[PDB]
């Protein structure tokens, strides 16, 4: 179905949670700006060839719009406009200062040489330049996109800019050697992690010595097993990739397990385990449940079989709305996807505040402010939640949404 459709069906899914007006609804609805440009390069051969590139700013009542850039062949304009919208709230349920965005290259990257990425990366920005800046857009890194197309990007900002002002905070998530902040590759984990062990505090539930499984081990899940293993005796005794899954009660150390599916390209035949697939894994005799890999893991086909107390959505939407439906009247706590996973962006919104500011951080203050802002939005949605008796999800989306009208009231974009 039509992404922007989506995420605008999402969006009037929640207004009826909250009281909300017509006309900030409808501003809401469609994005605040939205350019779209020819990408021209030149490529190894000799030949020019246009690409089509986007960049949309959904809304800029909080702040700067946040949001990456991916290079995608089959990326279309309204999937962008959707990730924009999303970003809007992404932002706004940690209460950062940011509006939303998303841009995007349609492009297959597998076919374009390092020196023709980065002229993609530069004529890009050289192309999208009247709407981007420290205050007023931040791309970042996203599918097919990584910190060296950000130090590019970067570089010809800079270029353009003749070093007026901090050419640094114009983008996130580049390299440590220009800008770059600490922290960036475990946010999401610790994030996560974060948010998990507010829950317990919630539930009331003594979290040491409990079990723990694992859907993924990337840079999200391998992270999140760690950390659950390192610093709040989390006991973690199941993992899993795309190929299969391990599990064996006496325990598992991440530390081995990674090393183990590096040396053979996958954890399966893992040593000291039986192989169980991963939808037999999701139904598993755990007390916290992070699904890690990949989106519609959870369905209504296999909702009703979870046994777990929490889980936490560190991948983007592992569980339908229905299977919210049914894991939520089981007495399963839930944690909502964009707001498990918002380490990533808080890190970024932190990188930005260093680039802005001109001084950076170390890994402990970097954690440290990382916890006190999931702390404090894990809190504000779960007592949403309990006060309005609905689901996590509805909680999440009205708190964020309460914060971008607030914003827009008071900015007096909407009088109602
Ligand atoms: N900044 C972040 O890290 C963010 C992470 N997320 C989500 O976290 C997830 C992890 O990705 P990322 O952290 O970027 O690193 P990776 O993309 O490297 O992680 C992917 C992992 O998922 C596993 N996996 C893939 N397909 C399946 C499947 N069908 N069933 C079970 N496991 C599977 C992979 O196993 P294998 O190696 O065998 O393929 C791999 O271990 C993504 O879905 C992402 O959307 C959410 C928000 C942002």
């Amino acid at each position: 179905i039509d992404p922007f459709e989506m995420a605008v069906k999402q969006l009037e899914r929640a207004a009826q949670y909250m009281d909300i007006s017509e006309e900030a609804l409808e501003w809401l609805k469609k994005p605040m700006r939205i350019v779209e440009v020819s990408v021209p390069i030149e490529m190894d051969d000799g030949s020019v060839k246009v690409f089509t590139g986007f960049r949309v700013q959904h809304n800029w009542a909080r702040g700067p719009t946040k949001g990456g850039i991916r290079w995608h062949p089959a990326e279309t304009l309204s999937t962008v406009k959707a990730l924009a919208t999303f970003m809007t709230w992404k932002v706004a349920v940690v209460d950062l200062p940011y509006g939303g965005g998303k841009g995007g290259i349609i492009v297959n990257p597998k076919e374009l040489s390092e020196r023709e990425q980065e002229r993609l990366a530069r004529a890009y920005i050289r192309a999208v330049y009247d709407v981007i800046g420290p205050w007023t857009d931040i791309p970042a890194p996203d599918v097919y996109t990584n910190p060296k197309i950000m130090g590019w990007m970067m570089d010809e900002y800079e270029t353009i800019m003749r070093r007026k002002g901090p050419a640094f905070g114009v983008i996130t998530g580049k390299p440590l050697s220009i800008g770059g902040s600490l922290g960036r590759g475990t946010a999401t984990a610790q994030g996560a992690i974060f948010t998990i062990r507010e829950a317990a505090k919630a539930l009331g539930i003594d979290l040491k010595g409990k079990k723990i499984a694992v859907q993924g081990y990337g840079n999200a899940g391998y992270y999140t097993a760690k950390l659950a293993k390192e610093q709040l005796g989390m006991t973690v005794v199941a993992v899993s990739d795309s190929r299969g899954g391990i599990y064996n009660p006496d325990g598992l150390d991440p530390d081995e397990v990674l090393k183990w599916k590096r040396e053979h390209g996958s954890v399966k035949d893992f040593p000291g385990a039986t192989n169980i697939t991963n939808e037999e894994l999701l139904e598993l005799e755990v007390d916290v449940l992070a699904p890690a890999a990949i989106e519609e893991v959870i369905t209504e086909k296999n909702a009703d079989n979870i046994k777990a107390k929490i889980v936490a959505e560190v991948a983007n939407g592992p569980v339908t709305p229905e299977a919210d439906d049914i894991l939520r009247e089981k007495g399963i706590l839930q944690i909502p996807d964009f707001l498990c996973n918002a380490g990533g962006v808080t890190v970024s919104y932190f990188e930005w505040v260093q680039n802005i500011n001109g001084y950076y951080w170390t890994e402990e203050e970097v954690r440290e402010k990382l916890d006190k802002k999931m702390t404090k939005a894990f809190w504000e949605v779960y007592n949403t939640h309990k006060d309005k008796n609905i689901h996590m999800r509805d909680a999440a989306y009205v708190v964020a949404v309460s914060r971008v009208y607030q914003a827009m009231k008071d900015r007096g974009w909407v009088k109602k």
